[PDB]
């Protein structure tokens, strides 16, 4: 693709993530209510700051974010669903795993976009973020009872 | 509308401005592009805190967040509009204000509403995040020269 | 009942509920001790606030509050009993459960009491301490695996 | 009288009062010189903080705030005298304490008036001010051996 | 006696002390209201945690501990009695400094009592409250103009 | 006039001057109310703190200070006027600096006189309060687009 | 053994312990992830000063630290073994509770040395520790649904 | 005298003034006993830090500040003596009193002094500690119900 | 040429261009004194910071870092002027944009350098700092009414 | 060798590291006793940190760490030698420095081996620990008289 | 003695050696004036601390504490001397350590002395000290490049 | 020279000094690396402020600061040298002592000239700075081993 347009993708998907996560943390029930309730504001605030340094990191080499939910909707690749039928902890965990690896695996393809257009700022960029992600993924994965890349 | 309603209306009223608000801050231009993209960020917060409480407030009468941005596009009064052509930062400002109006004027819907049906805590709630935007109103409308109901 | 009268009969709840939360501290087990034992203790330091209040607002409209573990005990419709034979996490959360359930109710009653006797402070601070309880029966209920209104 | 005068004429009352607390401070004698001084800072500052929000919400629903000693002096029901006659530092309470009581009773006033006129939000203001002062009023008659209303 | 019996009947003490210093807290009066109020409020919490910490310790060495209002009364050597005839500040100061006294020897007769048993860390424990307690004799004995032994 | 008739002086101007800046920080429109408005409150407070000095140091070398607003209005050389039409932000500052000018000046008679009568403190304090003076306004006229002394 | 030689065996001890509670950090799985984690990381810092204290008071009567891992491996009672069968969070947290219990025995013995060496300070800090590893295996005994000397 | 002799004298002095804080601190009875213990604790460490001061300036100037009770006792103008008849509270805080004004007449000599010699340094930290020294001298005269000068 | 002459070409640069965000402190002028007089205070640190960084890196890998005004001036390719010209508030920040984008450009050549002579931490250290660079070429072009990359 | 492998060697490298640190500070003697203690205690926090950064990484990545002294021993390269005999502060630090340059060394293999793998967050992690390294050789080694590299 | 003594003379201890400290600070010369002096400010405070718990609790007591220089200097075993002759800073480090032996053998002393007393809290304050005693031996012996106890 | 050029003139001095602190820092080695380290961060940020307040009133007694490099060089009398050949810890600091020296006569100069043209601000303003300078003077000369004068 290109730079301005991975990273405004980006932005869309953050937007979806964000307003799940928030989804996840309504509906959660069970025992790990108080602690993985804490977990996902954390979350939510850690995905907030990402998605504006990624929007204001595209805005720093002459893009123009997407900035309406409709944008937001039409552009990601990050899949959302209204909550109707009650989800266990466990479902909402794997629902949040399987999108940190969509994320991670999208942002190892802007890593190696980005080192081809040799923008080594947003390069760096995306590789602090992978490193969280990659540390989520393990962390919920353990609270999965799973090995991280199982 | 029942106050599980209005509720989850402004939910989605909240998401639709909260991201309102970086789109002003992402494209504002001008003199004043440091003190209003401070402002925006503190609104930016206060407003989803704000929409973090109304959902609680839903959940703890035994209703239930609409918590997807198709929902939220689905049942918002609060428009948005994709940024195309330049815009200056008083008309940027004035279209800040005209959405805390508003919400305004829906608040005090609620506030009625809430009342009859007997609800003192949503009431309290809603009249205290009233409090806020009459302020913020005077604030922005005194920065564009103008009297605030005016 | 008159708003002293009211007002006192709650230090009494509250004396007793404080003395709850501790019991369901210092004898719970399981494996959600540790965040339910972080949340029984933010759940005494409050109550106790609380109760600091409602004695300090009787004071205040000259009243004389109850200052004695058997005065609580003469008053007091929050029921206790001496910890003897063991309860599980879920039996003690239904305890602490069913007492807000009581500090809400009640509370309501006070609220109207309160309103017909144009006490407009008193009014406000019950009110506000049930926006609190309402929290917490939903939070709770979402731990044991139920919805807020049951 | 509405609530844009009301709250002009406690703009008045509490500039009035602000400087009634400096002279207490400045004027006392006696062995509570330190304690009731270092009181007289907190109600200095919580009394300089309700004037600024008084004045902060007249501006909001469109009004326009005395803003010179003059017009303080022609509108204030608050009283003061020029310290001629040293006093004891009970008269000194008695005096502070006569001024709470009549701003007690007016905000009474303005709280019933401003729910007649359906302002919720400079109603709720008002309660919560009301309640600091029937604390005061507890408190710095208890220090001069009395009960509340007395 | 055994440890865990002395452990216990301080439980039960320190929950009637506390709840005597809220007493004369709620209802001194006099020129040493604020300063004495100030310090009501700084032994409440400290003998509230000392409460705990002792509950903690009989729940370590396999106790447990009072739980109820109803047996705080039935073990306490602490005397409380219902707030009727108006007191001095002296005489609710003499009250005060009566029950340390109580707590101060009942603690001295624990320690060597723990001593015996070779129970190393609730004699450490133990020792260390008194120290606070015999503090606390001294100075509020110089508060009515006596020494601290006589 | 003497050292205590001049520092009474400026306890009457200070108190006129603080509810002037007062005046300026509410009555304020146009694209630096944000700016200006957190100015006015550092204003405000600085020069209620430099109040508080004079008024005590009066107090320290045997002096009454005036503490009435009729007293201070008797006896200020700092002017005062209703707010009756709106004005620009850039007049409000030259009012704000044409007053700091006026206490400059004035401060220097004091500084003269108060090394002619040999009071060494009273000097020190008014050269500390000048360093602050001037330093505000070169900002203010800055601000203005002017030189300190033009 | 003398005070010397038991202090430096708990240098090896405390030196194998907080390697082990990085082992279960580290391997542990399933829904107390999340709260176990953070209880790790606060006993690994907690182990570590004691362990600190413990190398500077042997440094303070004269005697020399085991420090390398090799003499820590040759003089250590507490026993490690490498992570391979997988192991559930009951049998990790049962690890650490047996050698909480190995180093409570181990300290009550070297507070009877050490009383009987006449090593006031030693003997005292030696106490401080036990009282916090009775604590902590009432309260791991207690996550585990059993109580704390079983 | 010369200005390396006077700041030496000082050190003297405040070390035998500083010991009498501690003095009426320890030996202080009646109703005051809390809030001018506190006082006495905070003119410790001011008297404190203004003796580290003047010390240090000695030394900044070349000379050598007496290091001993021998010599702080021989060159003190401060007199002391030894607490064996019982005194009340303003007994106490008289020769409190008396002590200030000896040190203000004193620095004020000191003062004069270091203008004659050019010591421009030395001048204004004697300024400075008479600015706060006279400040304690109005505030515990008006503790004794008296004016600061007569 | 390599690493070494680089880094150091840098150190004297960011010594000119911090004297230059001093030069356009103490001379701007107009309505956006106090926001951007803020703003080259944070400059000031952040670009001051950058410079310790890079002479710490030349010091760790063997070089020796220029340290005179002299050496700055002769080294320099970021240029100075004496300020005698008035200048505009916006002609200022185009002198500071310009030295920016200097900055950036010449960095994007240390980058390279250090990329093909295999030195990782200098290289990640220079990514860095133009992160921050484009950053606020962004800001300061958006207040100038500008795009980024214009 | 791959990533997981060289990662788990700096498992037990880091360990090794970190108890040597402690080695040195328990041993240190001299002049330099509390400039070194206090580095010391920074450095095995700062390298403590390094290690589950480390561990963390390889648990993110599949792996599993070495978790006991004994595999420590059986894989680090990083050497330990029991103090047996006194040594300098000069031959202790030699020491250090001679660690810090081997463990320099390895990362920069690391630091190739992620890179040739496409190992972005490793590499970048690595990187970041290499360039606290080459800072801590060089203050070290300028502390005993030295150039970095000599 | 008796425990009232014992407690006495070491109140005339303590205020002789914070004299000390201060002139080893004061004239202290070489390449250990930044970090030894540091040192000694932290050792100022700490046996300063000492002094005043020591006293309270010979207040706690029944006894009367010394409280003039006069009385000090009759009672302590501590010895002084003006500085005339220039030392080495090994020497006044030696006449350091030398007093802290020698308060360390009387703590040992009282310690015994309160033990056959039966006065529990003043042997574990004794104690505490002694413990901060010994480190401090210690610490300062390495320094000066001697064992704890040769 | 009047009182703007001598202000003028210590803008350039401040400017070479800073740049020589860095200096001292960059290069310094051996056993006070780390301390004096330390002492020149402080120095660096302490004379930095300095440099900014006698810019800032310089500004405000209508003046115009000499701001580039080439301008201080040209105006300096502090002088400085590039660092070819090594120096001794001791020989940087008494070029350090010697730059110290320097600005305190000039400084007393500034105080006398200011003295002479009634500008008591900047008077005072230069009074604090000597007092700084001269406290440090000492502690640099005592590290050397030397009187503060000689």
């Amino acid at each position: 693709v290109d730079t301005k347009e991975f990273l405004n993708h980006q932005v869309a998907n953050l937007n979806v993530f964000t307003v799940k996560i928030h989804q996840i943390h309504w509906y959660m029930r069970g025992h790990n209510f108080f602690t993985l309730g804490e977990k996902m504001d954390d979350l939510y605030s850690e995905f907030g700051e990402q998605m504006d340094e990624v929007a204001e990191r595209l805005l720093a080499i002459g893009g123009s974010p997407f900035s309406t939910l409709k944008e937001f909707l039409e552009n990601a690749s990050v899949e959302e669903a209204p909550y109707t039928k009650p989800k266990t902890m466990d479902q909402l965990m794997e629902d949040l795993v399987g999108t940190l690896e969509l994320l991670r695996d999208e942002y190892k393809q802007g890593i190696e976009l980005t080192d081809k257009e040799g923008d080594d700022v947003t390069n760096d960029m995306l590789i602090a973020f992978k490193a969280s992600i990659d540390k989520h993924i393990w962390m919920f994965k353990a609270f999965l009872g799973k090995a991280p890349l199982e």
